[PDB]
């Protein structure tokens, strides 16, 4: 038994556990690395993609180490360490501004009850910028070449998607229109935003598979799991 | 200066001569517009500009201007890059109309606001829509505009400026853009925090704007 | 066909009209050469070609032919790439000579091998002779790689990696590729693709097997 | 004390110990991975470059895992995991053909005494192709998009350089001419051929080449 292939395919995976996630603080652009569990998560995701026979032409990540390292591990499992990889800040998680590094108690002190409800249930609430004296992740040398005016400092999910969307349209879509299979190793908020965009509208270790025809009609969205 | 950006406007198109609004309608240069391009190339040549790369929109009147300018500059070999995000506003319903028909279609209040925020209506049923051109067949159909205000035009041109132009200036390159007037004005307004004339922006290695000069044969 | 490659020779240049050998000397198209390019475009249009990308050499006669062809095809927006590795042979000392002068500069045996073979390497440019490679358009190249007197075999040895690295991967992606080329380069590519010892059309399957070679003319 | 910087810089590193190297067999294109010692070698190379202050704009590797993995480790140590990375078969080690997988005893019986001397002291001796029934590393799906006629099967060092040189000229020089700092994580034969080319001629050491805006070589430095 064999299945007719689509003209192009986009697979999106979430990165695994990071050190902040284990410490129960918000990272955003704070460049927290994978834990040992998060490294195992990446091996498991590679094995999941290998068992489905995926061969990618290109892989995208954000500028954050948790995503880049996940990508490297997954490509190792897939025997695809040689393929073209592309990293870009537009795929970063939201920049949480003042909330960077906060735990639950600190978030609860900073936001009112109504704000905290909106932050959990909606995508429109914007955090304040980093405070004077607070370490701002965007001061990292990896961002030294960006237009300083574009660099976010406190971003709602909606704002994050407004600066990720042109990257998806300008770099990922043209490759799908060439008939490529594309992998993206993403942050959860970015992955959900892309899914909503594509569908016109998920377990921790699940992957999303989007299949397209040669006119970029969406033919299928499949969730794959262990 | 560490880097330099030159922006030039294309010359007269046939719709402009006929006094109709084109937007994405792919009107070509007149013979006068062709001479405008030769004049612009001679102006840049007299100022000694050598470019590493030239950008245009997907509209022929911009592409053709670029080709003529590079020819005058003896730079026909340099990398050229064309992209829809540098296109003029898509005028939707108003596409192809003259000044009188804009008056009959928009109210006195509509034309009064016609500022940078007024979004024209989309192309009417049966109206030829310039975005149905095969040159756009590879774009994400969701992103294609149908009636754009200048504000909306800039919202989709700005990411291209930030992702393609700024990184080349940050590398120390000399960049030419052959642009539409509205796009040129939005870029000037962004950079400054606000016929044959060109704009020359000079930057240091931190992307501070050191100076803007307007050059002309006069 | 899974993929298609079209190779076209550039139109007449000024050196061909005054009957001298150009090589890298950057002679432009004549008025007849301009008409040659319009006719080539009309031929490709009548056969329904739509390209994803066009290649040229760094020499004006090739670039200008490419631009005219794309104009006729209504494909002025597509990606174009120009590169020195597709240049004609650099004729060194023989650059700018006519047939009488080459007969005077080369021996009887040498003149015979140059016409019947592809292995004779001309001497380098003489001291005081204007060398076309001192053009600023080559200022970014590794100076060690720049030829000075090239046989046809030597030209192919430096064009071949470019063909393999930039043209073949696009054909393996299923693209339609146009190359505007110089005659010796077009012949070398034909010989490579067919394994042998006015446009060419090569049609391939998805493992890069040549299914058919067609010669199209008006 | 601050030193005036060059217009552009190329750093070339060699990958560390592979499993074939530990087992004393020739690999070539055989896609042998790093050992745990070669992984430590890569961490040390990263620390060396870190201690010298290098920040790269781009990194190149071959298509072989031992080079790619070394690149990934070095960039991790450098905190440069985000930078552009490019892999290409033209930077691969020689394809050793028939000699792929052989140990010193098998090489000695395969080659005559004159051949062996030339093999050691020169760069012109070409090995035969892979035999029928021998696994040929170029049958890997990673090479499926290549023109089948370009794929080597037994290369001398001279032939390896003839196919690597165009990549150096067409991909690495243009970036240097833009003023970039470029890292290459390479194989020893490839590194030596580049040095010979650039100059016109220890374990863990790196080579640093500095250029002006006309691509004049200004300095070759060995760091360790």
């Amino acid at each position: 038994r064999k299945k007719i292939e689509p003209f192009s395919t986009l697979v999106i995976l979430r990165h695994g556990e990071s050190l902040s996630n284990l410490n129960r603080t918000y990272s955003g652009w704070y460049d927290t690395d994978l834990t040992e569990k998060g490294i195992e998560d990446a091996y498991a995701a590679g094995r999941l993609l290998k068992s489905h026979g995926f061969h990618f032409d290109v892989c995208f990540s954000s500028y954050l180490k948790r995503s880049i390292r996940t990508m490297w591990i997954v490509l190792d499992v897939l025997d695809q360490m040689h393929i073209q990889t592309i990293s870009n800040w537009r795929l970063n998680e939201c920049h949480f501004g003042l909330l960077t590094g906060m735990n639950k108690e600190q978030i609860c002190t900073t936001l009112t009850e109504e704000e905290l409800n909106i932050w959990k249930k909606d995508t429109c609430l914007q955090p304040p910028p980093c405070a004077p004296g607070q370490e701002n992740p965007s001061d990292d040398p990896k961002y030294k070449d960006l237009d300083p005016r574009v660099i976010p400092n406190g971003e709602s999910i909606d704002m994050m998607w407004e600066r990720a969307k042109p990257y998806f349209i300008d770099q990922i879509v043209p490759r799908l229109m060439e008939g490529k299979k594309v992998l993206i190793v993403a942050h959860g908020n970015v992955m959900r935003a892309m899914k909503k965009y594509l569908q016109k509208m998920l377990s921790n270790g699940s992957a999303l598979v989007f299949k397209f025809d040669n006119k970029f009609n969406l033919l299928e969205t499949e969730i794959i799991s262990e």
